[PDB]
């Protein structure tokens, strides 16, 4: 059990209204050979064309809506719309072009695949809310085979190129006209009452109708992530390292025992209430304070309202110390916090878009984000970068050009002159901090938080 049997029962009904008479026993094999694909009997790694929704999980990096609209089938144009918001026009002879031929056609959805998935993923999954058309039409920019491997590198082949007989995967394809060995999934497949609109809609108010193929596209894609990552959620799944995943991950840990370090420092709270992840550790153990936690999952659907977390009956006084929500995403932080919030509306190749505003974030494990608000934060105010450090000033053991900084927050820089090993970890920290913000977080701390008191920590 690890592929999906080409010889599984596809339910057709969604396609009867494109295919009419077509039927109601049908298996993969059968669609794949009605779609113009011959498999040949083949045991070179792609044994089926659609994959099952566990492996389309482990690929969700991949996923590309597609759909397929017919303007007026051999005889008509075809609207082709992709969930990156491109519609293209087919003709046999929301960005939207005019009618052109397949052959034109193909080099374009060679080039877009490429461009969008170069840096995500070793693949492309069509995520689909199969009709007809866009089963049929895939003939005219799809080939298959055995699994291949590029003519320039070592990957996995994802295109190819009749003008030299030759294969590429996203990176090196430019010229290429053919999508090779694409995966596919058919999200009517899982179980809906009505159509795409009312399913999607019952979860969604971000993405619109405007009746055109690529809203459809972005939709499906929209409904498989709400199906997949939001009411089901698994995140035992590890996902490959594709960008800067460990430096970020590395810079959250030191911003995070930084921040919070001084805010002790500086206020003094008797009571620090830890509220997030059920396996956090104390970012700063060596602290007097009196460290409480309190469990609570990600929230992949809503925002956590601040009245279930918090009431209905700990320390109970909240109000006492200081809240650390790291990463915990609520509705509207009480003022005594520190709060580290992702940005769901930070473009990279880790944040994938998302259902209802929300984003996917895929660092490691996939993690549905609720949309960024910035009403959240209305008792709170942006943190200031700082850097703060009460080790000793010693080199020990990179060249040189001194620091002047109002922010370096040491005995060294008090005195008057920032020492060489506190500006290498002041350099050093500032750039994990710049890396963390680039990737999409954002800190926020209560308004009485004053770096001004950090300097008597030096007596
Ligand atoms: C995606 S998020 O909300 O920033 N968050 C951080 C990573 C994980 O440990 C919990 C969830
Ligand atoms: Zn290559
Ligand atoms: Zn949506
Ligand atoms: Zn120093």
């Amino acid at each position: 059990p690890t592929h999906l049997s080409v010889d599984t029962k596809f339910k057709t009904e969604g396609l009867c209204v494109d295919i009419p008479g077509i039927p109601k026993d049908m298996t993969y094999r059968r669609l794949i050979s009605m779609m113009g694909f011959k498999m040949n009997y083949q045991v070179n790694g792609y044994p089926n064309m659609f994959i099952t929704r566990e492996e389309a999980i482990r690929h969700v990096r991949a996923w590309i809506g597609f759909d397929v609209e017919g303007c007026h089938g051999t005889n008509l144009p075809l609207q082709l719309g992709f969930s990156t918001g491109v519609n293209l026009v087919a003709v046999p002879t929301p960005l939207m072009y005019k009618g052109l031929p397949w052959n034109v056609v193909r080099i374009k959805i060679v080039q877009m695949l490429s461009d969008t998935l170069k840096n995500l993923s070793d693949r492309v999954v069509f995520v689909l809310w199969a009709h007809g058309f866009e089963l049929t039409s895939m003939k005219y920019f799809v080939k298959i085979g055995p699994e291949r491997t590029c003519c320039l590198c070592d990957r996995r082949a994802t295109c190819f190129s009749t003008a030299s007989d030759t294969y590429a995967c996203w990176h090196h394809s430019i010229g290429f006209d053919y999508v090779y060995n694409p995966f596919m999934i058919d999200v009517q497949q899982w179980g809906f009452t009505g159509n795409l609109q009312s399913n999607h809609d019952l979860y969604c108010q971000v993405h619109g109708n405007a009746h055109v193929a690529s809203c459809d596209a972005i939709m499906t894609r929209c409904l498989a992530v709400h199906e997949c990552f939001v009411k089901r959620v698994d995140w035992t799944i590890e996902y490959p390292i594709i960008g800067d995943e460990l430096k970020i991950n590395a810079a959250c840990r030191k911003v995070q025992h930084m921040v919070v370090k001084a805010a002790l420092l500086a206020d003094k709270f008797p009571v620090l209430h830890d509220i997030g992840n059920p396996k956090a550790i104390k970012c700063v153990p060596q602290a007097d304070v009196e460290w409480k936690f309190y469990d609570a999952q990600p929230c992949s659907d809503k925002a956590y309202k601040i009245e279930e977390l918090f009431y209905s009956y700990h320390s109970d006084k909240f109000t006492d110390g200081v809240c650390l929500f790291w990463n915990c995403n609520v509705d509207r932080y009480p003022a005594n916090s520190i709060v580290c919030r992702f940005d769901t509306r930070v473009l990279s190749n880790l944040n994938l878009p998302g259902c209802d505003g929300g984003s996917l974030y895929v660092n490691k494990h996939a993690f549905h984000t609720p949309a960024f608000d910035k009403s959240a934060f209305v008792n709170l105010k942006q943190l200031p970068f700082f850097y703060y450090s009460d080790s000793p000033c010693e080199s020990h053991g990179i060249d040189y050009v001194p620091l002047k900084s109002a922010t370096c927050i040491t005995r060294c820089n008090l005195g008057g002159a920032v020492c060489r090993h506190h500006a290498n970890e002041y350099r050093l920290y500032l750039d994990a901090y710049n890396m963390m913000i680039s990737a999409g977080f954002s800190l926020w701390v209560y308004k009485q938080f004053d770096t001004y008191n950090l300097w008597n920590t030096f007596t």
